[PDB]
């Protein structure tokens, strides 16, 4: 079951999971993008530093909700709202970041 | 029900609700205009708090751990949601700092 587009990245920003709703939103299949860097894949070049700064704070233990402009496979610009969360593993340590897209645009 | 404090962009208190009076043990009248970080953040943690507490931009919300100290000097390990307050021209004019009743791990995502 999937409520929304969701992507998981490790602490460097490389993709570790990419759900079916993400396949539809961004127009890549999971196999095409596994291991690729999310910010390089979909964030427009002038916005990468800002996106990376957010991800760095999230990986250190904060939750973020905000405007997230990204580039679909077909080169449409998406003005999304995303919820970014640290992901905890079984050992209760931060292992990555969740990037989930909300149903309203900014 | 939710403790909420508003600050201006100097870090000084502009709003303090009844729930904040109960959480932190101060009344609105005595804290209005006071610097929030000097009021409730332990000395060792202030630069850290300042480093982030003023950094919220337009169209984002930050949720994170926030160590504070009550009037009685009990240490509180809290979580706060920080959002910008916009003026009539949609410029940031302040920051809203509202307490969540959870520790951070209860808000995080999980791998199984």
């Amino acid at each position: 079951f999937e409520s929304q587009p969701c992507v998981s990245i490790d602490l460097r920003g490389n993709i570790t999971s990419w759900n079916r709703a993400a396949e539809q939103l961004y127009q890549f299949k999971e196999g095409e993008v596994m291991g690729r860097n999310l910010v390089d894949l979909i964030v427009p070049p002038n916005a990468k530093t800002a996106a990376l700064d957010t991800i760095m704070r999230v990986g250190q233990g904060e939750v973020w909700i905000g405007q997230f402009s990204c580039v679909r496979r077909d080169n449409a610009i998406l003005n999304t709202v995303v919820t970014q969360k640290p992901i905890l593993d079984d050992d209760q340590k931060i292992s990555g970041i969740s990037v989930c897209t909300e149903p309203y645009s900014m």
